[PDB]
């Protein structure tokens, strides 16, 4: 029906970051409206929530064919709700959504900032929970930190079980890629697999994207996939952690002060100016503590750093030539 | 209809800079919504991304007349979306664009800075991907480079195939120019073809401008096209790499300091000043390493260059006569 | 409408400097949107660019009453665009300026420095060329040297034919004068036309103004126009080539020295200083080459010329009444 066939409990990879959410979803599928009537899922994007609840819907339909499992996104919920209001189809909207055996909702964050749709979902939740029906909600934030949410909805969300998804680690990244490769029907070396899994890790969508790009590049070049092939295909795609020494060398390449001049005790303006501009940049951009930064940068007290960067802010609040200088600094440092 | 009849697969010259993009585009045209749904071509200017998307549309419409194919630019998308919002026809906008079999969207970079429109296109993308429809996206720069793009949209862009287009080679430029001439229905000598293609490597949109200028000049002057006539026509149409030797000769033509004076070990202000002004000029307008430029400039240490160009920066941050002097220098060095 | 009855192809006098532009414009007029779609014409001031654009519009409207030709300036474009986006009526601005069969946009260089107006014109150009609508662009400088123009908009400017207008020569100046006089309906002796065309060669506009002044003064004096009356009428309206000999004579006059001792080998200050000032003036005023001026200076070496020029420049960089004397000398030479 309206469920992707690729998303299923059997095609889902279990890892440390999704074991709890997977187990809760499977328990809900095995015991609908009995174990966890409100089940709330939150996590990052590209982390497996839609896959998980498509798997729930598939499980429920397969084990029970009479069930009316409905899955949708909060965007479509609001669109249908408002169009029903505008076309006097409110009774039909209520009929279609209050009587489903299992309900599955994407990205309920979309409801934030919408008052009447939130009220209508509140009443739908109430009716479904009263009828001992099953409600499953996904989000990217826990219900505590969803803005513009009524306390009744916030308390309903926390009523049941709240599960979190975290970014996958290396073993499950390789396992996910292996599962995708085996489903597609391609043979690829472990070294290529590990190279991709190590080089790209922010979410999993980009993992599949990198894999399909490298296999397509190999197909075009008409050679089998190797580690060098993976490296050459995945070149325009490859975060740079900035260190205190890295920002020091950035400033000592742009304004190219010699390395030991910052540590010197010279009070002249020519020597001083790069010291305080780099001090302000490091203070605003790095997470290192103020005494620590003073320690590496000449072992200076925090008072000098404070005064220097404060006067730097004062001079950059009115003067624009150094403003374009500093925006270039922050453009070529990254 | 909305597709340029000239832009098609037959009129596209395959090279080493468009082979990967053309392969992905033709595979997508052969198997819409089955090979790589979110296809993402990006590249420079005048390179053929619009030609490629028009070719995809032509192929899929010819091989499947019933298929609903919509090509539009992201600017047109924003215009129509905002007009739908203001005219109270948003539902009609959703029906128009969410039900398309193949959606070709041009220059997605325009969505940078438009958060509501990015959300709308995010929802449209999700619908078109859930319904198993094809989405082809064009851009100037990779999705990780575009500013003010939500991580959801960036990850969905990077989910599918990503291809890039590079400027043509010289043989590719000659082949493109031959195809354009034979399409126009005229014969141009290979000497003229090589002359124009060797003169211009910017983009095909100016390659064809050069060819049309040559043909127009020949038609006016009532003489046959040859290399000399092409040179006559392209006098005012036709980048000069700036190197350290030519920078030194520019400064030795403006401030006319003799060649061996820079290499001299003198410490007088009159001798020294041209040395450091030229050194700062090169340092701000060269890609060569500081030790290399220092060795070239009399085999000097990098610290002396550092101090000299830094005092140059101080004297240019407050003095204006040398400011117009240096702007003249940079104007006439290029 | 917005076109000029006095600006048409019949009133245009074809010459060496506008034959190419006239032929390209006539081709565009005969076959709108099909021969040279992005036509770009640039030149000086008072040369015939707006005349040619109005002639193109006149021809198209005359041969095609169902043609929506719109002539406008860049200033009117930016005014209307900003007013529309301030009134929140941008949809009507777009509806007006993307449905024009021919767009005759003038003095496009005005768009320099207005980023969003440049973007709106960029989208307008894309929409108009994507639908096979003629585009004619006029400027005072070639598209390459229009500042703050993006590569995209410049490349669209360079896509088609680019023409240029050169200041007219004597025969076509006299032809323009004869045409203007015959259109006005007065008989003027050919000697008067030759006199005016000889003693005013700047553009059409001052030529037309000189003719108008001659006619008005002669009408006031109720005397038939002749060479002497034209001379008296143009007494108050009416550059010289600078000569090294003249410069030397002038400088020697101010600084109390004769003529024959310029090439003398005496190293006395009272003669060297005026000679250095004269050679500095020749260097910074004339295009004469350094070997040539050295030959005129009794075979002095280029190194000595360099040293004297640098010394004079540095000495003048610290004082102002030598600059005053130099300004007085330049005013005398003018
Ligand atoms: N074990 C796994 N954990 C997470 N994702 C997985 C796993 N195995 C496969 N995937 C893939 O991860 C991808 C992430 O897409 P998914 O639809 O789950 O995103 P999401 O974060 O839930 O977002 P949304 O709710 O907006 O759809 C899917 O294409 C899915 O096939
Ligand atoms: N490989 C090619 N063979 C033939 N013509 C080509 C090729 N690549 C580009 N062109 C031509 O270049 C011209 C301008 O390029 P085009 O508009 O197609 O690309 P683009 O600038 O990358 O696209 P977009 O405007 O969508 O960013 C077109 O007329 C097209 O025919
Ligand atoms: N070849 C020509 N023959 C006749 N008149 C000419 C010719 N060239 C220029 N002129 C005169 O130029 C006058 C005005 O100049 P025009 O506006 O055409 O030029 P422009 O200064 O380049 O234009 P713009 O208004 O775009 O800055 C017209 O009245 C026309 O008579
Ligand atoms: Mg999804
Ligand atoms: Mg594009
Ligand atoms: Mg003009």
């Amino acid at each position: 029906n309206m469920l992707n066939p690729k998303y299923t409990f059997d095609t889902f990879v279990i890892g440390s970051g999704n074991r709890f959410a997977h187990a809760a979803s499977l328990a809900v599928a095995e015991a609908p409206a009995k174990a966890y009537n409100p089940l709330f899922i939150y996590g990052g994007v590209g982390l497996g929530k839609t896959h998980l609840m498509h798997a729930i819907g598939h499980y429920v339909i397969d084990h029970n064919p009479s069930a009316k499992v409905v899955y949708l996104s909060s965007e479509k919920f609001t669109n249908e709700f408002i169009n029903s209001i505008r076309d006097n189809k409110a009774v039909d909207f209520r009929n279609r959504y209050r009587n489903v055996d299992v309900l599955l909702i994407d990205d309920i964050q979309f409801l934030a900032g919408k008052e009447q749709t939130q009220e209508e979902f509140f009443h739908t939740f109430n009716t479904l929970h009263e009828e001992s029906k099953q409600i499953v909600i996904s989000s990217d934030r826990p219900p505590k930190e969803i803005p513009t949410l009524e306390d009744r909805l916030r308390s309903r969300f926390e009523w049941g079980l709240i599960t979190d998804i975290t970014p996958p680690d290396l073993e499950t990244r390789i396992a996910i890629l292996r599962k995708k490769a085996k489903a597609e029907g391609l043979d690829i070396p472990n070294e290529v697999m590990l190279y991709i899994a190590n080089q790209i890790d922010s979410n999993i969508r980009e993992l599949e994207g990198a894999l399909i790009r490298v296999v397509a590049y190999s197909s075009l070049i008409n050679k089998d996939i190797n580690a060098d092939l993976a490296a050459e295909a995945l070149k325009d795609i490859i975060p740079k952690v900035i260190t205190i020494k890295e920002i020091q060398r950035v400033v000592g390449q742009q304004f190219n002060i010699k390395l030991e001049d910052f540590k010197a005790k010279k009070r002249t303006k020519s020597v001083a100016f790069p010291r305080q501009i780099a001090m302000y940049l490091s203070r605003e951009m790095t997470d290192s503590s103020l005494p620590k930064i003073g320690e590496e940068f000449g072992g200076r007290d925090h008072t000098t750093v404070i005064h220097a960067h404060e006067k730097i802010s004062k001079l950059l609040a009115d003067d624009e030539q150094l403003q374009q200088h500093v925006k270039e600094i922050k453009e070529q440092l990254k």
